[PDB]
DNA sequence: AGCAAGGC
DNA sequence: TGCCTTTGC
C-alpha cells in the first residue's frame, strides 16, 4: 500500500475521477497489459496539477519515494503520472539516477512509459556525461530485454545536430536483426527522424547496411523522393 | 491550428 | 496498408 502522502493524495484524486467507460479501451489500447482507472492525459494532467498546487512539490529528497510507490500502484494512470512528475524534477536529475531510470525500463515496460523515459531523461544524462554511455549501451544490448535495447537505440532520437552518427549506426548494427516488432520499429523511427537533420547520411546507410525490411520502409518513408 | 508520431 | 484516436508540437 503507497504511504508517502503526496502519493496517496494523488491516489485519491485519481480513484474520484475515474471513468469505467473509458477505461476498458484504454486498457485494450495496451494490450491489457495494466488497468486502468479511465483518465486521459489531458485531465490526468489537471488532476495532477490539482495536487501539487494543495501540496507543493515534495522536496527533492523524495522523489524517488514518490515515483517507486507510483510504479507499483496497478493503474497506468499513475505511471504515467510518475512521468509528469518526474518532468517537474529534470534539473536534480543526473548520472547517479541511470540506474533507478534503468528499474523504470524494465518495470511494467510497454512503449508508453519507455518512450517517455529514454528520449527525454536518458537523452540529457548522456548529452552531459557522453563518457559514460559504454557503461550502460553495450551492457543494454546485450541483456536480450527488448525495452532496454528500444532505450539504447531511441536515447539519440531528439538530438538532431547533437547525434552520435558513427554510434547509432553501431547501435543499430548490433540490433537490426532482432526479430522484435519494438526494436524493428525503433530502429525505423530514429532514422528516419535523424533524416530530418541529416538525410544522406541515412540514405548512405540504409542503402548500404542490413535493416528488417519493416525498419528500412520507416527509415526513407519521407526522403526517398530525392533520390 | 494543424499535422506527425501506437491500434487494427 | 493506410486510416483511426490520441498525444506531442
Ligand atoms: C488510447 O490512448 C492512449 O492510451 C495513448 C495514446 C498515446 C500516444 C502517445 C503516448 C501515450 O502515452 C499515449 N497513450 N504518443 C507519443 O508518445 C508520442 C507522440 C509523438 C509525436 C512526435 O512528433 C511530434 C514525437 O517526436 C517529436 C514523439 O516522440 C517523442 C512522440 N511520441 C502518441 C499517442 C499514440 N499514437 C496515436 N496515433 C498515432 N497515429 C500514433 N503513431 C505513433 N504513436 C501514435
Ligand atoms: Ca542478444
Ligand atoms: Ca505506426
Amino acid at each position: 500500500v503507497p504511504m508517502h502522502p503526496f502519493v496517496k493524495a494523488l491516489q485519491e484524486h485519481f480513484t474520484a475521477h475515474q471513468n469505467p467507460e473509458k477505461a476498458e479501451p484504454m486498457a485494450r489500447y495496451m494490450k491489457n497489459h495494466f488497468l486502468f482507472l479511465g483518465i486521459q492525459t489531458p485531465e490526468r494532467r489537471q488532476l495532477l496539477k490539482d495536487i501539487i498546487q494543495i501540496h507543493t512539490l515534495p522536496d527533492q529528497k523524495d522523489f524517488q519515494i514518490i515515483i517507486r510507490e507510483l510504479w507499483d500502484l496497478p493503474e497506468r494512470e499513475f505511471q504515467a503520472a510518475a512521468l509528469d512528475i518526474m518532468q517537474k524534477y529534470k534539473k536534480h536529475i543526473n548520472e547517479t539516477h541511470i540506474p533507478f531510470l534503468e528499474e523504470l525500463i524494465v518495470t511494467k515496460s510497454w512503449w508508453d512509459s519507455v518512450d517517455s523515459i529514454v528520449p527525454t531523461f536518458l537523452g540529457d544524462i548522456f548529452l552531459k556525461h557522453p563518457e559514460l554511455i559504454s557503461a550502460y549501451i553495450p551492457k543494454w544490448i546485450a541483456s536480450d530485454n527488448i525495452w532496454l535495447q528500444r532505450a539504447a537505440i531511441l536515447f539519440q532520437l531528439k538530438y538532431k545536430q547533437k547525434m552520435d552518427e558513427e554510434l547509432l549506426f553501431w547501435i543499430i548494427g548490433q540490433l537490426h536483426s532482432s526479430k522484435e516488432f519494438f526494436i524493428q520499429k525503433a530502429i525505423g523511427w530514429v532514422l528516419r527522424e535523424y533524416a530530418k537533420t541529416n538525410p544522406d547520411v541515412v540514405w548512405e546507410y540504409v542503402q548500404n547496411n542490413e535493416l528488417a525490411p519493416l525498419s528500412k520502409r520507416e527509415a526513407i518513408k519521407h526522403i526517398k523522393q530525392n533520390y
